[PDB]
């Protein structure tokens, strides 16, 4: 299909985000590639503003689906692939328990060889000393699995994940991630039957960098539709 023959391959990625969270603002930008044959992607992110008024791990669902690996038997299910390359916008909210949330617009689709992922993030309502202001978060992600659904009502998907974020004294913060997939394009696009992507995510820093970074690797891969009985 013509979004799928872009991903037979390695896809160079860029990613920018602009940020406010209770009133301190900040920027990132993001570098890497994705490989959808693997389900492989890797990222280094900066921020250009400063140190980053949250912790990494908290911006990881917010910063590329179409890198999923999906399987022979689903590919007639991946949305995120047949929007490409004109791409498809991404609306969010994600609900930190007991504390506040990240509303975030986000617009994915390709600007020459390489897939750009423009971000606009805005966080009210954190508790100045809680999990998030406090930087209380370990620096690292644990295995974490996203639902995904038809909402053709507006010939988009919707997506949602529960994310858990450790914290230092061994409690656990837990994330909700709702998002909503809408094709920019008026193309056909997939209308996938209900599945998930099983996710893992690897968190790093890079020694001969000076600036506030994250070093993100993700494996994607589609499941939750068998063959046969």
């Amino acid at each position: 299909s013509k979004g799928e023959e872009l991903f037979t391959g390695v896809v160079p990625i860029l990613v920018e985000l602009d940020g406010d969270v209770n009133g301190h603002k900040f920027s990132v930008s993001g570098e890497g590639e994705g490989d959808a044959t693997y389900g492989k992607l890797t990222l280094k992110f900066i921020c250009t503003t400063g140190k980053l008024p949250v912790p990494w791990p908290t911006l990881v669902t917010t910063f590329l689906q179409c890198f999923a690996r999906y399987p022979d038997h689903m590919k007639q299910h991946d949305f995120f692939k047949s929007a490409m390359p004109e791409g498809y916008v991404q609306e969010r909210t994600i609900f930190f328990k007991d504390d506040g949330n990240y509303k975030t617009r986000a617009e994915v689709k390709f600007e020459g060889d390489t897939l750009v992922n423009r971000i606009e993030l805005k966080g009210i309502d954190f508790k100045e000393d809680g999990n998030i202001l406090g930087h209380k978060l370990e620096y690292n992600y644990n295995s974490h699995n996203v639902y995904i659904m038809a909402d053709k009502q507006k010939n988009g998907i919707k997506v949602n994940g529960k994310i858990r974020h450790n914290i230092e004294d061994g409690s656990v913060q837990l994330a909700d991630h709702y998002q909503q997939n809408t094709p920019i394009g008026d193309g056909p696009v997939l209308l996938p039957d209900n599945h998930y992507l099983s996710y893992q995510s690897a968190l790093s820093k890079d020694p001969n960098e000076k600036r506030d970074h994250m070093v993100l690797l993700e494996f994607v891969t589609a499941a939750g539709i068998t063959l046969g009985m």
